[PDB]
């Protein structure tokens, strides 16, 4: 990379790097300032409290600064490594503590398919090729949001976008594309709701 | 009116040193024919250290048939006394072994003939009969068992009816308002979504 850079002049700050911790289950952002660091590619790696990679979304603001956002779905410490032109910036890694909120044990689960409710709770089987709506009623759980991750039979872990209804309930829309074992993790305020993670088998 | 508990002998499937299958009722025999006259008592603690019902039948001949239901996989600690005195070699430690695959069980709940889908829901009405059906066709060897924790903190075993087609029915009515915890196991292990937390309301 002939274009000169100096990663030691990059500065990072903002809510997503708060040394006092952040609330789990809420998306958060921070700013990376490379205006004095020359020209190079900015990369960010985030490891979650389980040591697994977490997506850091990077917005180039076109002025030498970047906005980075991530979703700490999980209580615990996240490990953030930032590189400019391939070189680590100072003071790495950032260790950011996502703190639990509310009472996940008060969340209730109902399931519906095609506009017909299967009543309460998520049994051990789901159907393939059929949109399934898992409603998490958190009206009694207090502070926090519902988050969801699905592991597919191939081993991939995918964060599912949870719809907030603003009445204390949250809807998880999922269509299982293939038969096999899925693991559906549902947290509220950073913590597993009752019976999560759900080990479910997708069937014809 | 003398007795000698040191001469009481104990044997049978319920005391098998190699373990017993969880979720199946089991019996054992206490032989006090050489031990004189006295009252037989049996205490069973389940793996969590809580009392487990021991049904004692006096056979009227110096022997007793004792039965208990190991609903939970794990270790059961059995203390037997005759005339108030311990018999030898106590306590007995009996392993209840898991069987089958409780994770393959399917639950359906019906109240007054209306299906509530899987699990109870957060609320039921006091005095209203509930029917919990457990489909265990895919679960392998074992039986469904059920224990309820009541608002007062008591534990009660709820009889489970075997239909001999792979399904089991549980009939339960909440008598008092408050929080209940319904534990449903197959072959010693929680079925999916057990234990079930329900508030009994007016």
């Amino acid at each position: 990379p002939l274009p000169a850079h100096d990663a030691s002049k990059v500065r990072a700050s903002g809510p997503g790097l708060n040394a006092s911790g952040i609330p789990a289950s809420l998306p958060v952002e921070f700013t990376i300032d490379a205006r004095d660091a020359g020209e190079g590619l900015l990369t960010v790696q985030i490891l979650d409290p389980e040591g697994k990679p977490k997506k850091a979304n990077i917005r180039d603001n076109g002025d030498g600064t970047y906005t980075v956002s991530y979703l700490p779905d999980m209580s615990g410490r996240y490990t953030i490594t930032i590189k400019y032109g391939g070189d680590e910036i100072p003071y790495l890694p950032f260790r950011i503590h996502a703190l639990p909120t509310g009472d996940a044990s008060k969340c209730l689960v109902t399931v519906s398919i095609g506009g017909h409710g299967l009543g309460a709770c998520l049994g051990p089987r789901i159907q393939i090729g059929q949109e399934t709506v898992i409603t998490v009623d958190a009206k009694a759980a207090g502070e926090g949001k519902v988050t969801c991750t699905v592991s597919t039979p191939d081993g991939a872990e995918l964060d599912v976008d949870v719809v907030e209804n603003h009445d204390g309930t949250f809807d998880i829309y999922y269509t299982a594309p293939e038969p096999g074992k899925y693991v559906i993790t549902i947290r509220f305020g950073g913590e597993h709701i009752p019976n999560s993670p759900f080990h479910v088998l997708a069937t014809e």
